[PDB]
């Protein structure tokens, strides 16, 4: 109502002022760009702010999509089979992303402040891991507190995602399985906060315990490409349930961007020109094989014989130049995707503040992908996830 607009802007300005306070106190206290002797800043506290700054950028873009789907008269509640009974509105989503990230920036500004003065060096290196465990417990908080039946709708989907070929596929565990494919640099910022606090690297402050042995270096990379494995096994399930041959062509899309990741690991052990050809060809095969599926099969555009040139026959936006801007913005932004599915940020140094800017551009590319995907479920039925083409009017 009238008070929700206040608290959205209250936690927005609290988030921004806490970051400008955090950046300035980082700029002048040695820990700006690894100037100080305490080198643990850009490896033990920076993955905690990189994992939460990409998880609440994706949740913010889902709140922007609800605003877009309701103005363009997309019946996204009927398409997602959400129905009724306290719909998550876009003002409710913006309230989550700003109140949570102000709490993360509050504790992370405490942590950057409360170590120069001293204060229990063995115990203060638990407050980054305490912030992640606090939000892990909030997501499984069962009472009635933080949007019950919307947090347990989420874990009911991720249960169907991780156990991928065991469960049937609908358009909610297909939709959320593609949101995980843009969070591949985020899941590498979670296999270090599951190795610094479970293997005793925070007791004597052992710094490079995980990256020193290379049995946790390719295993931090082969387990990084799990969302491309979970989504490829879902296409292997719709080919079992249904009998369309397009699911096998869809299956090859996610395996093509696993072979491109696989050739580079073979290139990093036999560095020469012979593996340099296969790392620029398989990474260019996989790029054109996902740009083909985004424009033709997902968005439903590039129809050869149509009234609108290079688009489909029936359009939903009246300004028909937004489609041409989105077909070029998605083409450019599938190049920051090839620098997250190939090279991580923990293997080479000094490309860490630009390795998060390329990681935050694949989250925005899944922001404009959600709008034209459901638009191709209303003016078409592309996924045949529901069999009647007629969609009723939204409430």
């Amino acid at each position: 109502s009238h008070s929700v607009t206040f608290f959205i802007g209250l936690f927005t300005g609290c988030f921004v002022a806490l970051l400008a306070g955090y950046i300035i106190v980082a700029h002048l206290t040695g820990m700006y760009r690894q100037h100080s002797a305490n080198t643990f800043y850009m490896e033990t506290a920076y993955p905690v702010l990189s994992m939460f700054g990409l998880l609440f950028l994706h949740l913010f873009l889902y709140g922007c999509n609800i605003f877009m789907w309701r103005k363009a008269r997309i019946n996204y509640s009927f398409i997602f089979e959400l129905g009724s009974k306290n719909e998550l509105k876009y003002r409710d989503v913006f309230l989550i992303c700003t109140a949570s990230m102000s709490a993360i920036a509050g504790v992370m500004f405490v942590h950057l402040s409360l170590l120069e003065k001293g204060y229990s060096f063995r115990q203060v290196q638990v407050i980054p891991g305490l912030l992640l465990l606090g939000f892990l417990l909030i997501l499984i908080c069962p009472l009635n507190i933080f949007y019950k039946s919307s947090r347990y709708r989420l874990i009911s989907v991720i249960r169907n995602i991780v156990f991928s070929p065991l469960y049937k596929v609908v358009m909610l565990d297909f939709f959320m399985a593609d949101q995980l494919c843009s969070q591949v640099p985020m899941l590498r910022n979670l296999e270090y906060i599951a190795c610094y606090y479970i293997t005793g690297s925070y007791a004597t402050q052992d710094y490079e315990y995980c990256m020193r042995v290379k049995y946790y270096r390719d295993l931090a990379y082969a387990v990084s490409f799990l969302p491309y494995y979970w989504r490829a096994m879902q296409c292997a399930r719709r080919w079992f349930d249904e009998g369309e041959t397009s699911h096998l062509v869809n299956l090859g899309k996610y395996v093509s961007a696993m072979l491109a990741a696989g050739t580079k690991v073979a290139y990093e052990k036999e560095r020469s020109l012979g593996w340099l050809c296969l790392v620029v060809a398989m990474s260019s095969v996989a790029t054109i094989y996902q740009l083909y599926w985004d424009f033709v099969k997902d968005w439903g555009l590039l129809q050869h014989n149509s009234n609108n040139p290079w688009l489909r026959n029936q359009l939903m936006l009246r300004q028909k130049s937004i489609y041409y801007f989105s077909m070029v913005l998605n083409l450019v932004l599938r190049l920051a995707w090839l620098q997250t599915v190939l090279h991580s940020s923990f293997e080479h140094v000094d490309y860490r503040v630009t390795g998060l800017f390329l990681a935050a551009l694949e989250v925005i590319r899944r922001g404009q992908w959600n709008f034209y995907r459901l638009e191709n479920e209303h003016l078409n039925n592309a996924g045949k996830f529901r069999a009647v083409k007629t969609v009723p009017l939204p409430f």
